[PDB]
């Protein structure tokens, strides 16, 4: 009697501590599923809108885990991602993770809550408390637009062989993920981009398969995988209504880094939507 082959269920993931949580890569062959919504609540006032990300799950609950928000005042570009959703969208500070941008917009870097090596703490430079960097964004600029979607390249800290993310803790400009991936030190990094839409000639538009998930157009709607492996989707962002978008994710990210990649296609001066 041969065995009979079952469909693959969805099961869901738990959460008990939301930090924990946010860095926990998603586990081999399970997906999570998230919905991203735009609260436009003091907009009115000139206010930046806050982000939630809530797990999408299958019985139907939202469960919180996310929230971002630019900050007022700086002449960058900079978002707190933070547990507390009450504290951000209220114009409070705490967080455990933060995206910075170049001043062209092409350029974010994400980091952690710890401490920027660059505020006179010789005493800090050496161990544990140091600023770590979960993931950088790289936007392709172009000439004049040239009728092509957004290109994206994103850099993340490598997985070691029980699958857990190594820790990068830039001294210097030199051991940024930027800078690994312009000066080719690949051992400790992983380079991700932005899958090529395809341009179908019927439709006169681009396209991706984002299996039921993503239902309008947008210029913001991505997906991530490692180059040479394009049928794996590491993660997936994309519109299903005006003000909230789907963004699953896959392993080696986890919620902090995906977020902050979703966010950073909110920003963008070339600022389409």
């Amino acid at each position: 009697a041969p065995s009979p082959t079952a469909p693959e269920q969805p099961v869901d993931v738990e959460v008990q501590d939301l930090e924990e949580f946010a860095l926990r890569p998603a586990p081999q062959g399970i997906t999570i599923k998230c919905r991203i919504t735009r609260d436009k609540k003091g907009m009115d006032r000139g206010m930046f809108p806050t982000y939630f990300l809530h797990l999408d799950r299958e019985d139907g609950k939202k469960v919180f885990l996310l929230a971002g928000r630019k900050r007022k005042k700086s002449k960058t570009s900079n978002y707190l991602i933070s547990v507390d959703p009450t504290d951000l969208s209220r114009g409070g500070d705490s967080y455990i993770g933060k995206l910075r941008s170049n001043l062209m917009g092409t350029k974010f870097t994400v980091y952690d809550n710890g401490v920027n090596p660059q505020k006179a703490s010789s005493s800090t430079l050496e161990s544990g408390t140091l600023r770590q960097e979960l993931a950088a964004v790289c936007y392709e600029t172009n000439v004049l637009g040239f009728k092509g979607p957004r290109k994206m390249s994103v850099i993340v800290p490598g997985m070691n062989m029980v699958h857990e993310r190594v820790s990068i803790r830039p001294r210097n400009e030199h051991e940024t993920l930027l800078a690994r991936w312009q000066n080719k030190n690949t051992e400790s990094i992983i380079e991700l981009q932005n899958k090529t839409p395809v341009w179908n000639d019927d439709t006169q538009s681009y396209v991706l398969n984002f299996h039921g998930r993503v239902t309008q157009a947008s210029v913001k709607n991505f997906q991530i995988i490692h180059g040479n492996d394009p049928d794996y989707i590491v993660m997936q962002f994309g519109r299903v209504a005006e003000d909230v978008f789907t963004m699953d994710y896959n392993y080696p990210l986890c919620a902090l880094q995906a977020f902050a990649i979703a966010l950073s296609s909110f920003d963008s001066k070339l600022a389409c939507e």
